């Protein structure tokens, strides 16, 4: 099984939790492609890919801003191959604010109003993912069994 793993992370904590997931996925045998979203091109990016994964923090208080690095892959996702994909999202958040983990939700109705196949529900980190750390091993889990 191959695996895209694609992360915007302003403080490292969607990257904390992006390497945390590559290393559940990897462990369990799948073939694992890591990505800082700043250096990625959208165009056909999730092709060859059975799974992708996409982190991205949320920022902006009042209003939803996407993790800067992540806004261009937002962005362009209609070039990405998204139909028929398998796909699941996470990011890290604050539930103090408004709009908690808004980003998620964001990337989630994108991908879905491409045809993605959302395999799970979103992975919406309050906090510092080091004291979610099994959260996100039990998520990476449900994601590998509902492919
Ligand atoms: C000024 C500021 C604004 C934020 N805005 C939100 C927000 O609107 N929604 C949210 O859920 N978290 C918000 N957060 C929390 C960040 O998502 C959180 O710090 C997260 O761990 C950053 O993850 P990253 O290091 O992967 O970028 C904000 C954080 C700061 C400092």
């Amino acid at each position: 099984a191959k695996a895209l793993i694609v992360y915007g992370s302003t403080t490292g904590n969607t990257e904390y939790t992006a390497e945390t997931i590559a290393r559940e996925l990897a462990d369990a045998g799948y073939e694992v492609d890591s990505r800082d979203a700043a250096s990625v091109e959208a165009g056909g990016l999730f092709e060859g890919f059975d799974l992708v994964l996409l982190g991205c923090s949320t920022w902006g208080d009042d209003s939803i801003e996407l993790q800067d690095d992540f806004i261009p892959l937002f962005d362009s996702l209609e070039e990405t191959g998204a139909q028929g994909r398998k796909v699941a999202c996470f990011g890290c958040g604050d539930s103090s604010y408004e709009y908690f983990c808004g980003a998620v939700d964001a990337i989630e109705e994108k991908l879905k109003n491409l045809g993605a196949e959302i395999v799970q529900d979103g992975l919406r980190i309050d906090g510092d993912p080091r004291a979610a750390r099994d959260d996100i091993v039990g998520w990476a889990h449900d994601v590998r069994g509902a492919i």
